[PDB]
């Protein structure tokens, strides 16, 4: 779903990711751990509990935006996010950030659901 | 309650502007109009009908976002934001549109109520 051109995106750019929280307020902030685990979901290492993961575990909706502002191309993924604890993606976070960060308080995973480009806007879902 | 350090970001950085729905769903999209106008103020120029603008009629709610790529710098701007079609604002935006894009249809005004340090610095008024 994913696909080889969105890839390069992905890895060349930021990722900036929206939530909300229960009265509706949106929340943006970049999430540069924001990495592919398949070719239908990301995986980030949370750190903070901030107010993504808050929100996350409150509702679960996130959309995430790469841009390539100099080529003025990129992506917006829609999907449905969760938080987890243990298990294999939390374990592989854990080894990504050895000599690299903290030890992961959590994971947060996004489950790529609809795929929209960023210069025309339209639903690149092929 | 904005420092040049800010404003240099502003001006070299790509906002990336976060909205939600009157269903509560998030949006995110890139504005690269948008700029601040005073120091509790930023404006964009919306030249569409898309789900930024609809978003804002809806509810007002928005948060937006600078950040620089190959640096771990960049600001976070909370508040609320009106669309008008007319008065100074709007005229302000037709002639800093002109050999820059295309005349708008609308300007976005957003008033500061929060800033954020985004990488290193948690909240910076």
């Amino acid at each position: 779903m994913i696909t080889q051109e969105m890839k390069d995106l992905i890895n060349n750019q930021l990722a900036m990711v929206a939530t909300v929280d229960a009265k509706g307020q949106p929340n943006i902030g970049p999430k540069r751990s924001m990495r592919l685990w398949d070719d239908k979901t990301f995986i980030y290492n949370e750190n903070t509990d901030g107010q993504t993961r808050i929100n996350i575990e409150d509702n679960g909706k996130i959309e995430i935006a790469f841009v390539d502002r100099e080529r003025l191309l990129g992506y917006r993924f829609v999907g449905t996010a969760e938080i987890q604890t243990e298990g294999a993606y939390y374990e592989a976070a854990k080894k990504w950030a050895q000599g690299r960060m903290g030890v992961p308080k959590a994971v947060g995973i996004i489950h790529v659901e609809r795929i929209f480009n960023l210069q025309s806007g339209a639903n690149a879902g092929k």
